C-alpha cells in the first residue's frame, strides 16, 4: 500500500509502440570503468538472481556479455522492490536504470568486471514463463545433450557459445563475399526447383567471368559458398584466387572475431587455426610418397580415403605447420567427367582438393570448355548424352577456359573452431 | 613463300593449362587514349566483323565494353591473315595482339571511342559454331522474342542489357548486406524444408538484428529479409529498413551509372527519385488523397493494386518521390502476428513500402507476447496446435521486434522501370 518505490519497478505494459521515450539504452558490453558514476538505462536478460537481507544480486546478460546488478534498500529501492527483483523469472527481459559503480575487486564471473550496476529502477518488459527447459550455464559447460538442445533452439541459441559460433559464421559469409567482390566477382542467384555448378558455368559461358553464389545445397541440406572463374592460360590462376580467398577469411576471423573465437575456445578447447602465406600446394605424387613412408599401401591412381586424408593432414601439419593446404593433380579416373585432363601427365587431371584440419573442404578443377572433349569424357563415364545435351550445347558458341569449386559453410565453421560435428555449426539442424 | 604472317594468327591449341605465359591481357574498358601506341594483348569475343579489299574490321567485345579492331595487309598481317580474321565466326573468343591507335573521328558505335586496335596477331582460343540462335544486336534494340531468349539463355545473358541488369542486381545484394552489417546486423541461414519463423526465432534467441538472403515461395524469387528487435517503437525498425533502401538507391546511382544508362537506352526510364529521409504517410492521409481523386474506399479496406498505383502517382506528383512508406494499415487486412495500434485499435503497427507505385515491402511490429499472439491467432481462425512451437518460442522472454522483406528481381525491375520480372531474373521458368 505504502511502498515508496512503487513507480520505480514492476512488470510494465506490453510494448506496443505507444511512445518514443527520450532515453538512451546502453549495451552491457559498454559497461566499463569509463562510465563510472554515470546513470544509464540498460535492457538485458535476467541471467540469474540471488537475494539476502536487504539485497538482490542479478546477472544481466546481453548476448556474449554480462554484468552484475545490485538492488539494495535505500534512497531508490524499497524492500518491496528488492523482493520483486529477487523473484523475476530467469530469461525475463528487463529495463534497468542504475548508476555504474567501480568495484574494489574484479567481478570474475562476468565479462564486465570493473563495475557493477546499482539499480534505481527495474521493469520487466518481457516476462519469461517459469519452466526453463534448459539452463544456459549447463549448455556452455565443457550436462546438456544434443537432444534437449536441438529441441529447444531458441534457448540454446542464446548461449555465449552459440552467439559466438553464429556471429562468426556470418563473419565468414561477409569475408568470402567482400574478398570476392574486391577481386571483381559478381554474385549470382541460382535457382532451386541443375546444381549450383551448372548455372555458374552457364554464367561463365555468358561472359560473366567471375562468379560466386551462396545458398542452400541438397536428403541433406547445407550452405555452399561457390566460386567459378574464367582464367587466361592456367587453372592455377583460379586455384590461387580460391586459396587466397580462404586465407582472407582466416585472417579476417582472427583479426575481427577474436572475442568469439576465445568464447568457443572456453567450451571446446582448440589450438588457433594455422595457415601459410601463400598457401601450401602439394602434388598428388608427393602425397602418395608421404603416405607410403608412413607404411600406407596405395595405388598411384587410387582416390584418397578419409582416413588417408586425415593422416596426410596430420603429416602436413607436422611437416609444414599448417592446418590449410591444397592437394593438386588427382587421377583423372577419380574425378568427374567435366574435369580437364592434365596435358603433360595424361593419367592425372587439372583438379585439386583443399583441406582444413585434415578434412576436405573443397574439391575443384579446370572444367572442359570444349564441346567435343566434354562429350568424349562423358562417353567414357557412361553418361547418357541426351540428358546432358543442353549442358554440352552451352559451350558450343564460344566458351573461355575456366575453373572453380565450393565450400560448405557449416563444415568450414566446424573445422576452423575444431568442433565435433557440423551440428554444432548449423543454426537450425535437422536432425 | 607467300604467307609471311603464318605464325601470327590461327587456331590455337585448346587451353589445357599446359603453360603460364608472361603476358598481360588488358581489359577492353582500359583501351583509351592513355594507352596510345602501346602494344597490348586483349582477349575478347568477335561481336561482329566486316571485310573488303585489304582490310578486316572487327568489333571486339568484352562484356559491356567493345572496341574496333583493324587487320590490314601490311608489315604484320598478310592477305591470308586478313582473310582468316574475316572468317572467324561471331561469338568466337580470340586473343589479339595489336597497337592502340588514336583515331580522329569518334567510333560512336563502340564504348571505346577514341582508339582502335591495329592487329599484329589474332588467335581463336574458342571457336563458336556457325549458326547463332540469337543475334546480340537484335536483343538490345528498342528483334528478339522473350521466347527464343529463354531458350538460349547463355547467348541472351551476353547482351549489354543482360550484363548491366545482372551486374547491378549483384550490386543491390552487396549494398543491402553492407549497409545492414554496418548497422550491426547478423546474417542468418534459413532452411528451405519461410524465413519469417526462423528470423523470429533468432530474435527470441537474442540475435537482435538479423537478415537473410535466399529463395522464397508455386513460384520462386529471391528474398532479402530483415528482422529487428527495437527499444520502444517499431518506427526504429521501419526507419532502418527505409534507410537501407536509401543507401541502396544512392549506391546504385553513384557506382552503377553506366549500367543504369545501358538499360535506359533499351528501356527508357526516368531516374529513380527518393527523399532524405523517406517520406512516410499514414493510412488516413492516403484515403483522403484517393477520395480527392474520386476513388470510393472504406476506412478498413485494403489498398487494391490499381489504387496503389494511383497513390504512387499522387505522391510522385506532390512529393517528387518514387519511394515512400504507407503506415498504419487496418488490423483486419494484416496477418495474425501483426501488433494492433495501442491508440487506434482498428489500425495496426504495420507498413508497406513502394517503388514507382508498386509494393516492394510489407512489414509490421510483430506480437512478442504468447497470450496476445494466441488470441489473434484465434481471431484469424488458426489451429493453435499447428503453430504451437512458434508461439512457444515467445514464452521465455522475447523483445518487441519488427521486420519486412523485398524481392530482389522485383526491386531491380522497378528501379530500372522495367516491364516484368522476367527481365530481371537470370534463370526464369515460366
Amino acid at each position: 500500500a505504502e511502498d515508496y518505490a512503487k513507480e520505480r519497478y514492476g512488470i510494465s505494459s506490453m510494448i506496443q509502440s505507444q511512445e518514443k521515450p527520450d532515453r538512451v539504452l546502453v549495451r552491457v558490453r559498454d559497461l566499463t570503468i569509463q562510465k563510472a558514476d554515470e546513470v544509464v538505462w540498460v535492457r538485458a536478460r535476467v541471467h540469474t538472481s540471488r537475494a539476502k537481507g536487504k539485497q538482490c544480486f542479478l546477472v544481466l546478460r546481453q548476448q556474449q556479455f554480462n554484468v552484475q546488478a545490485l538492488v539494495a534498500v535505500g534512497d531508490h529501492a524499497s524492500k518491496q522492490m528488492v523482493k520483486f527483483a529477487a523473484n523475476i523469472n530467469k530469461e525475463s527481459i528487463v529495463d534497468v536504470e542504475g548508476v555504474v559503480r567501480k568495484v574494489n575487486q574484479k567481478i570474475g564471473s562476468c565479462t564486465q568486471q570493473d563495475v557493477e550496476l546499482h539499480v534505481q529502477k527495474i521493469y520487466v518488459i518481457s516476462l519469461a514463463e517459469p519452466r526453463l527447459p534448459l539452463q544456459l550455464d549447463d549448455a556452455v559447460r565443457p550436462t546438456v545433450n544434443q537432444d534437449t538442445r536441438l529441441d529447444n533452439r531458441v534457448i540454446d541459441l542464446r548461449t555465449s557459445t552459440s552467439q559466438a559460433v553464429f556471429r562468426l559464421q556470418s563473419g565468414i559469409c561477409h569475408l568470402f563475399r567482400e574478398t570476392l567482390i574486391n577481386k571483381g566477382f559478381v554474385e549470382i542467384q541460382t535457382p532451386k526447383i541443375q546444381s549450383p555448378q551448372l548455372y555458374k558455368q552457364m554464367c561463365i559461358c555468358a561472359d560473366f567471368e567471375k562468379v560466386f553464389s551462396i545458398g542452400p545445397v541438397f536428403l541433406t541440406e547445407f550452405v555452399g559458398l561457390d566460386i567459378e572463374m574464367a582464367f587466361n592460360y592456367h587453372y592455377h590462376e583460379v586455384m590461387e584466387e580460391i586459396a587466397d580467398t580462404m586465407v582472407q577469411i582466416f585472417k579476417g576471423l582472427q583479426e575481427r572475431f577474436q572475442t568469439e573465437i576465445q568464447t568457443v575456445n572456453k567450451q571446446f578447447p582448440c589450438e588457433p587455426f594455422k595457415f601459410l602465406e601463400p598457401t601450401l600446394r602439394l602434388e598428388y605424387c608427393e602425397a602418395l610418397a608421404m603416405l607410403r613412408e608412413a607404411g600406407v599401401e596405395m595405388g598411384d591412381e587410387d582416390d584418397l580415403s578419409t582416413p588417408n586424408e586425415k593422416l596426410l593432414g596430420h603429416l602436413v601439419k607436422e611437416k609444414y605447420d599448417t592446418d590449410f593446404y591444397i592437394l593438386d593433380k588427382y587421377p583423372l579416373a577419380v574425378r568427374p567427367f567435366y574435369t580437364m585432363p592434365d596435358p603433360r601427365n595424361p593419367k592425372q587431371s587439372n583438379s585439386y582438393d583443399m583441406f582444413m584440419r585434415g578434412e576436405e573442404i573443397l574439391s575443384g578443377a579446370q572444367r572442359i570448355h570444349d564441346p567435343q572433349l566434354l562429350t568424349e569424357r562423358a562417353l567414357h563415364h557412361g553418361i547418357d548424352l541426351e540428358k546432358i545435351k543442353a549442358y554440352i550445347d552451352s559451350f558450343r558458341f564460344g566458351a573461355p577456359p575456366h575453373a572453380g569449386g565450393g565450400i560448405g559453410l557449416e563444415r568450414v565453421t566446424m573445422l576452423f573452431l575444431g568442433l565435433h560435428n557440423v551440428r554444432q555449426t548449423s543454426m537450425f539442424p535437422r536432425d
